[PDB]
């Protein structure tokens, strides 16, 4: 058996036919799924090793799988590598690797209805008189998803703005475009869209879907999947250009419906001969784009095929105005942070600048997943817990209260900062006075409770400990006082004393409230 997954937005009946000829011709049951956040649940299924054999979904993602080892590295030969195009493969290369096959080429166009919108408008600035226009008609001017940061970047970064800087072959990491001058006019313009009641906060792709297709709204904002659904509804439709802000070309993020073979498959030979063999042909990709259209196909004898369609061209004249998709493992986490910020502000949440501000941060920081070892923070961290480590660059804002993981020497160890530099700080018993008063610590209530002895951390000051100041209580500039929460049993400031700013790798965020 050979198991598949793919967006429940995609052709899966289509690919199922597919799977129907190639168990025909072998004998090997070919199951496909569409289940919901695929994207996400991959790596928990090849985590425990009940995965699929084969994953669909647009390249950017398939940097952070193959990062993680979830891919196999694909080996087709010059032969079949020859018609595809090599721009399609580019997508799916990967720290100088091939990671998954590359079967189609998306990006957004706007989609207007022609009974409604004989002439679609040329700029978003048109849209609110529109909007009015049709309001009067019991209609209005345009409907897309608003919760996906996929179907608002057009707009955000039409006039500037992008996720990472290519430069020079490569993707700056540190180098994020989110809060910049052209982003803040496209989200501001965006906001003020909903603000005005011209769109709705709450309009998600099913929301939109249906009101285009049942003729309430003139316009709507999606992929050529979606054609098959307008076919169906017998609306007269045109896909054109996506309007212009501030004079500038929308800037939809161009896909590459891509397709991984996991890993941990036992039946690699057989995904590579259904992908080669059977999906990637004239007959197999027609099969697909039939249920639902798949763009600019990657297989240059097809693509030739349907070029003709002028969906088609408007696709790819959208995508020339458009920014790929870098597949960068920190991609995850720029697509998090936007959807974030578009929410926030959209929800009145935040003001557009402290969304992007907010967003342009999360972008860009690392995240580290980590595994806590022992017993020196229990309860509140368990021996075995996964928890995320935000990884602090060097001298970069740490507070009283933080979890931290430092090292000193092939060490690390996770302990509480309970002590700042300027911080004057002691223990008389089990009471922590900070800067001259007494400090609860909500996290010792359970080991307080559940003591051995007298007390769990017991009396000790600051001069005392090695690497502070003798004369004084107060922590020394660049230094740092750290203790387990599990004080009964925890080696730290304690025992070795204070430890130093440059020793702090990250920190921890897990499990709390
Ligand atoms: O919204 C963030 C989301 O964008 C892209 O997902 C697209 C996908 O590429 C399209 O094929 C279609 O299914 O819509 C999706 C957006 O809902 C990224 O590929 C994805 O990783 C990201 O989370």
């Amino acid at each position: 058996m050979l198991v598949i997954w793919i967006n429940g937005d995609k052709g899966y009946n289509g690919l199922a036919q597919v799977g129907k000829k190639f168990e025909k011709d072998t004998g090997i049951k070919v199951t496909v799924e569409h289940p919901d956040k695929l994207e996400e649940k991959f790596p928990q299924v090849a985590a425990t090793g009940d995965g699929p054999d084969i994953i669909f979904w647009a390249h950017d993602r398939f940097g952070g799988y193959a990062q993680s080892g979830l891919l196999a590295e694909i080996t087709p030969d010059k032969a079949f590598q020859d018609k595809l195009y090599p721009f399609t493969w580019d997508a799916v290369r990967y720290n100088g690797k091939l990671i998954a096959y590359p079967i189609a080429v998306e990006a957004l166009s706007l989609i207007y209805n022609k009974d409604l919108l004989p002439n679609p408008p040329k700029t978003w600035e048109e849209i609110p008189a529109l909007d009015k226009e049709l309001k009067a008609k019991g209609k209005s001017a345009l409907m897309f998803n608003l919760q996906e940061p996929y179907f608002t970047w057009p707009l955000i970064a039409a006039d500037g703005g992008y996720a990472f800087k290519y430069e020079n072959g490569k993707y700056d990491i540190k180098d994020v475009g989110v809060d910049n001058a052209g982003a803040k006019a496209g989200l501001t313009f965006l906001v003020d869209l909903i603000k005005n009641k011209h769109m709705n906060a709450d309009t998600d792709y099913s929301i939109a879907e249906a009101a285009f297709n049942k003729g309430e709204t003139a316009m709507t904002i999606n992929g050529p999947w979606a054609w098959s659904n307008i076919d169906t509804s017998k609306v007269n439709y045109g896909v054109t250009v996506l309007p212009t802000f501030k004079g500038q070309p929308s800037k939809p993020f161009v896909g590459v419906l891509s397709a991984g073979i996991n890993a941990a498959s036992p039946n690699k030979e057989l995904a590579k001969e259904f992908l080669e063999n059977y999906l990637l042909t004239d007959e197999g990709l027609e099969a697909v784009n039939k249920d639902k259209p798949l763009g600019a196909v990657a297989l240059k004898s097809y693509e030739e095929e349907l070029a003709k369609d002028p969906r088609i061209a408007a696709t790819m004249e959208n995508a020339q105005k458009g920014e790929i998709m870098p597949n960068i493992p920190q991609m995850s986490a720029f697509w998090y942070a936007v959807r974030t910020a578009v929410i926030n502000a959209a929800s009145g949440r935040q003001t557009v600048d402290e969304a992007l501000k907010d967003a342009q941060t999360n972008a860009g920081a690392i995240v580290t997943p980590y595994t806590i070892k022992g017993e020196a923070m229990d309860p509140t961290l368990k021996d075995g817990e996964r928890v995320a480590v935000n990884i602090v660059g060097y001298k970069t804002g740490l507070e009283k209260g933080n979890v931290v993981v430092f090292h000193a020497n092939n060490d690390d160890y996770v302990k509480r900062v309970i002590g700042v530099p300027g911080d004057k700080v002691e223990y008389k018993n089990d009471t922590l006075y900070v800067n001259g008063k007494k400090q609860d610590e909500p996290y010792l209530n359970y080991n307080l409770k559940h003591k051995q002895g007298d007390y769990i951390t017991g009396t000790f000051q600051v001069k005392d400990l090695p690497n502070a100041n003798p004369k004084s209580n107060v922590i020394p500039k660049g230094k740092y006082l750290v203790l387990g929460d599990n004080r009964e049993v925890s080696k730290d400031s304690r025992a070795f004393g204070l430890i130093d700013e440059d020793q702090i790798v990250g920190k921890v965020s897990f499990r709390f409230w």
